[PDB]
């Protein structure tokens, strides 16, 4: 059931912003590891004395990496005279965030019709304001409200190229890497208590619960009207034999925050071949593959969607497969992106639900919790 | 003149330690950019609840990348019960260093006969103590004194594998990259005042001035007995037309610190081909090449050391060449390693002074200051 209750007009995911200690090194690592091109910058070379910000793009996916300079470079500025291109940025907030949480997502940014209206309606409906609407060069409006922990939901609206004051990167510095990633599918938060987190976010957005369908967690998914903005949230389940990985996250992250970004690929086999080639030469590692038990049982579950060749190809690459009543989900998880066992990435591809493809086709992998387990009965095999 | 006045027995450079916000992303970037292998780790997976530390090696060169975890993970420990593998590490010092200076070198580590003696003799001769000698698993002794700014000179001595509590990285995670880099040749500091810095360091080490031979700086080089540990120091020259790049460093770094690491290659042409291939796909950028004027004048200066083919090969790769009275220096500089215009890397190869090659053969490039200038008379050509 989709009541289409959005309290303001939401379009799509726009960008994800990581707060870093050194934006250059994280951005270069991510560019090589994920096959994203350097597309825009805002830094000393563009007159920004406040923060260094580098944008990576792959298809529609935009990753922004930002770090503070010495405050001394901008100590004479005030907000009316700032050279920062992102006016919500604050040196102290960014250093506090990074020392508390380590490398991670500060902003989940969605494009909206009118960022000033979205902010006003959000706060009127319970959103905790984080940064008020500011109009950038009479062209772009940006506003921020708290989402969970120290993560903000960022509204961006365009009258009519990333943000004013960002410069397009020169082609010599912009190598056209591409491993097939095309857009952000969903962004997932970990919280101590799911109920209060859902009531808060659904309260100020009007996002509705996206329907799903005893290891670690309870979750629920909030969705915009066309279900293209998807925001799952997890809480830990305590008292289990194996300690909840949500609780481990909360401990190492110093509380709630963004757990994973799921990135849609136009060809998950090519994406995984390319990413795995680079795992040990600067890119990303992947979680341990499920046993061949798992793939020996995939024929009985998705043998009508994937050929015998394509399922064995899944086993080469360690890809997981799940199915709901509308479509099929191919998915795989990286190891944590940084020092702490906190944020990681999911690569996904969805098949089915063609009308364009409707959002969330195939779900989020809930059936794989039982199936992985089942599959680990190989120790008795 | 080499008075061989070392106040304690010094062997060679041992490692360089970077203090980072996220050690994983810097280490992976550096590994790919410089062709260094992941060789050892100390982190949560090895029981270290305090800091994440990753070691990269190429030949004899050792780069260590360290970042703090949340203090909460280790809040119950005391120094007698610490799980840190580097006992000098302190969360507050590391966060303070990184917020002040950005990504950069915290420790220049040299191997000595007896780290406890080196510490005691150093401090008896004016060294400011930073971390007292500590014996690690009755096998390794480590001690630290202040060098300049917040950089420490670290003494390491071995009774008889990097440090106790570090684990060798599994071969699957350890790809054998190698672009030809083999050892640290010299490590250079920038200070506001050269005189007091030299008197201090030469005062507690007994290092002697290594002989050299109006753009930016004055410098001098301190050297151990066999001149294999080489520590140049620069100060700005004020009142010039072009602002001193040493002063720019001091401003962006929030004071004195390490300016560059010079890494010896066994084949600088191969190293530069390999590094430049990767500049735009996650590796390192290089400073702008000198004009073809410069290479059109290299035949008259080093045409007896490099063939016409090898000099044109220098012009392809942007390599600089200098010569003193003992040998020839091939050198090239990266752009800054991180967000701030502070630390960068030099790649070098030295030819001559064979007896083994004596240290500092060919100097440090002082003649290239005049020659670059001269060469930029092409705007009138
Ligand atoms: O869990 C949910 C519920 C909310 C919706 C959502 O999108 C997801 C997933 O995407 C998902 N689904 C599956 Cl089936 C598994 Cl097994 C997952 N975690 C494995 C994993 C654990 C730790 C590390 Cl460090 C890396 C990987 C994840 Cl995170
Ligand atoms: O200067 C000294 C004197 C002390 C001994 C020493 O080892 C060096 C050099 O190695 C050196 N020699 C030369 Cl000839 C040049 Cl032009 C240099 N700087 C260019 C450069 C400037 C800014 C950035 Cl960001 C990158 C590069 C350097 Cl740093
Ligand atoms: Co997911
Ligand atoms: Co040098």
């Amino acid at each position: 059931k989709n009541p289409k209750s959005d309290k303001f007009k939401v379009k799509r995911f726009h960008h994800i912003e990581f707060w870093c200690g050194d934006a250059t090194n994280v951005a270069r690592r991510f560019s090589w590891g994920l096959g994203m091109r350097f597309s825009a910058k805002s830094d000393l070379s563009t007159g920004n004395m406040v923060h260094a910000s580098y944008l990576l793009t792959s298809g529609d996916l935009r990753f922004l990496f930002t770090a503070p300079y010495s405050p001394s470079l901008s100590a004479g500025e005030i907000k009316p005279t700032t050279t920062a291109s992102i006016p919500s940025f604050d040196h102290g907030s960014c250093r506090s965030f990074f020392s508390s949480h380590g490398l991670g997502v500060r902003a989940v940014a969605i494009e909206v019709e009118d960022a000033e209206s979205a902010f006003s309606i959000s706060v009127a409906n319970g959103a905790i304001p984080s940064s008020p609407p500011i109009v950038l060069n009479e062209a772009v409006t940006i506003a921020e409200v708290k989402l969970y922990g120290d993560v903000v939901l960022r509204y961006v609206s365009y009258k009519a190229e990333f943000l004013p004051g960002f410069e397009r990167v020169e082609d010599a510095s912009s190598f056209p890497l591409d491993y097939g990633i095309r857009r952000l599918d969903h962004a997932v938060g970990n919280v101590p208590e799911l109920g209060p987190a859902l009531t808060y976010v659904a309260g100020f957005t009007g996002f509705h619960q996206f329907a799903e369908f005893e290891s670690g967690l309870n979750s629920a998914v909030l969705a915009s009207n066309d279900e293209m903005v998807l925001l799952p949230i997890n809480e830990p389940v305590h008292g289990t034999k194996r300690k909840s990985q949500i609780q481990t996250y909360l401990e190492h992250n110093e509380g709630a925050g963004l757990q994973h970004l799921a990135l849609m690929s136009e060809d998950i086999f090519r994406t995984l071949r390319e990413m795995r080639k680079r795992s040990s030469i600067g890119g990303f590692d992947f979680m341990p593959s499920p046993p061949p038990t798992y793939y020996q049982n995939l024929k009985k579950r998705v043998g009508d969607v994937l050929s015998d060749d394509q399922i064995k190809e899944c086993e080469e690459l360690g890809i997981l497969v799940d199915r709901d009543d509308q479509g099929t989900l191919l998915q795989i998880f990286t190891k944590p992106l940084g020092d702490r066992p906190t944020i990681f990435i999911e690569i996904i591809q969805r098949v089915g639900c063609m009308m364009y493809q409707s959002g969330g086709c195939g779900g989020f992998g809930k059936g794989n919790f039982s199936e992985l387990f089942k599959s680990i009965e190989e120790y008795e095999k």
